[PDB]
């Protein structure tokens, strides 16, 4: 038992040789210059997050080439991840960049789309239309991820409302606005939105960050926009309202992955029920075996201070005790004083916390859920990690081309690091995203098709020698197929490694 368990710890335990948890960090003012990318991936970045809800497409496209470049000069994949816009209300610009809004204070909320550029403590835009067919004098507005609130006071004309500042708060450039439980009748995927999936594609992002999905349909809607050229590119679903967590289950066998996004979740739904939302969906995916992310506001305060509050550091602990794949910065890194060391931070956490963390528990109450009879490809890397398990095995290696067959034994949680040797860059990126994989680029175009699996068997091995995980003597469980089956791995073997 977990109570048992807890027992056996100590504060002495010390960490592993390897990180299981990723990284994931948005780009933005404080860590956009290829100087500023480098110390982030050094400090334990695996994923760029682009927020398409700021800048512009010239903005993104410097963060683009940037990432890549310091990404070349450290010899390390990094994933590109595009973050939509969404059927999403923001509220514009303010002049001088920020506007304060102070407790007692009137202001007035206007869609007319002249003040877009200009807003003002005063008057400012929202570029929802109808917004006036939707609340009446004593409604809410929600601002900044639920952290400013305006009670709508009185209409002034057609497209004006007098509102009251409930408290004190500082707003920027176009703050997200929520209402919640109004049916907002946005499109599933926008005319803007369209544009942006499209420029995605052309620059070869690695995964969408697919904002306000609601409805397996919308994640069709999505792929249907991506185009033939971008199959491979990931959807990653951001639930962040009230039926996207309804329709989870239909949601997550469309997606390629979830976002926990709590900042939205957080004022769409009770702050309080954000807790159980994320153990469930946290949960589902384990046993589904797809990527899941924690995100918004786990090191705050860390964008002011060079330390994190005794909640932050317990919240990124217990995102790794929950099961999540990846832990995300969103304004830490994007506009905070201290980039480098709130990545470093959330990595000592999540290595702290992985040390703590049963993951042979964790792989026996997954395997227990999932239905029987498994595809052959399943039952061997359930059975792989159980060989590792039983012999004590201190790295495995897969060979995994699309990253199908490596998410697949990541999904079982074994007790040491997966080598996966891939014919892909693509995939060497997109596996950032996956707790617990390190991929190593096998050059099937100079080095051969390696259809007897041998060579990039050795170069799994090799890197894992490198790296200092298994040394001459110890075992290694490698998945492959043999010599006859395409398609999938069909086989397992236990190698003494020298
Ligand atoms: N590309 C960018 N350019 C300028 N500022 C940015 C950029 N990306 C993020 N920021 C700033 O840092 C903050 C980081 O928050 P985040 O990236 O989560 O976006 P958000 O506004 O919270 O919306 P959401 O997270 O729901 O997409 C933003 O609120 C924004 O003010
Ligand atoms: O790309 P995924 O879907 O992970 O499949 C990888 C599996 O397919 C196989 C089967 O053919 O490919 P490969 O030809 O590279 O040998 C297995 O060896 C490999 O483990
Ligand atoms: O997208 C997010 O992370 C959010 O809305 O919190
Ligand atoms: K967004
Ligand atoms: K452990
Ligand atoms: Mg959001
Ligand atoms: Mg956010």
């Amino acid at each position: 038992s977990q109570l048992a368990h807890n027992l056996t710890l100590s504060i002495f335990d010390p960490v592993a040789n390897y990180r299981a948890a990723r990284i994931i960090c948005t780009i933005g003012p404080s860590t956009q210059s290829v100087e500023a990318l480098k110390g982030l991936i050094q400090s334990g970045m695996s994923v760029a997050r682009m927020n398409f809800s700021h800048g512009s497409h010239e903005y993104h496209q410097t963060t683009i080439n940037n990432v890549r470049q310091a990404a070349a000069e450290l010899g390390v994949n990094i994933a590109i991840a595009l973050d939509t816009k969404g059927p999403e209300i923001r509220t514009g610009q303010f002049v001088g960049g920020d506007a304060v809004m102070e407790r007692g204070a009137t202001c007035y909320v206007t869609t007319d789309p002249a003040f877009a550029d200009k807003g003002t403590k005063d008057k400012f835009y929202i570029d929802y239309q109808n917004l006036s067919k939707v609340v009446r004098p004593g409604n809410y507005i929600y601002i900044d991820d639920g952290i400013l609130i305006l009670q709508v006071q009185s209409h002034e004309d057609e497209q004006t409302l007098e509102c009251t500042v409930t408290n004190s708060h500082t707003i920027s450039d176009r703050r997200g606005v929520n209402l919640p439980g109004c049916d907002v009748d946005l499109p599933a995927v926008s005319a803007k939105d369209r544009v942006d999936l499209q420029f995605g594609v052309e620059q070869g992002v690695d995964m969408i960050f697919a904002s306000f999905i609601r409805s397996a349909e919308q994640v069709g809607d999505v792929r249907k926009a991506l185009g033939p050229k971008g199959r491979d590119i990931m959807i990653i679903c951001k639930i962040e309202n009230h039926q996207g967590v309804q329709n989870i289950d239909s949601i997550i066998e469309e997606s390629d992955g979830i976002m926990v996004a709590r900042g939205d979740l957080g004022v769409e739904i009770p702050a309080e029920k954000v807790v159980v939302a994320q153990k469930i969906l946290i949960s589902k995916c384990n046993v589904a075996g797809k990527p899941v992310i924690c995100a918004t506001q786990m090191l705050e305060s860390m964008t002011y201070n060079p330390r994190p509050t005794r909640a932050e550091v317990s919240d990124v602990a217990n995102a790794v005790f929950n099961g999540a794949d990846c832990v995300m910065l969103s304004g830490e890194t994007a506009k905070g004083k201290y980039p480098n060391e709130v990545v470093q931070y959330m990595a000592r956490i999540c290595l702290e916390a992985q040390s703590a963390l049963n993951e042979y528990v964790f792989f026996n109450s997954i395997k227990k859920l999932q239905h029987i009879p498994m595809s052959a490809d399943e039952a061997v890397c359930s059975s792989a990690v159980n060989s590792v398990y039983e012999t004590k095995a201190k790295a495995m290696v897969v060979l995994s081309n699309t990253g199908r067959s490596a998410r697949l034994v990541a999904k079982y949680r074994p007790n040491c690091p997966i080598v996966c040797v891939t014919t892909r860059l693509q995939t060497c990126r997109q596996l950032n995203i996956t707790q617990g994989v390190e991929s190593v680029f096998f050059d099937a175009d100079k080095l051969g098709h390696d259809e007897g699996k041998e060579h990039r068997v050795a170069a799994g091995v090799e890197f894992a020698k490198s790296k200092g995980y298994v040394q001459t003597g110890d075992y290694c469980v490698v998945i492959h197929a043999d010599h006859k089956v395409k398609g999938y791995a069909n086989q397992t073997r236990i190698l003494l490694v020298e």
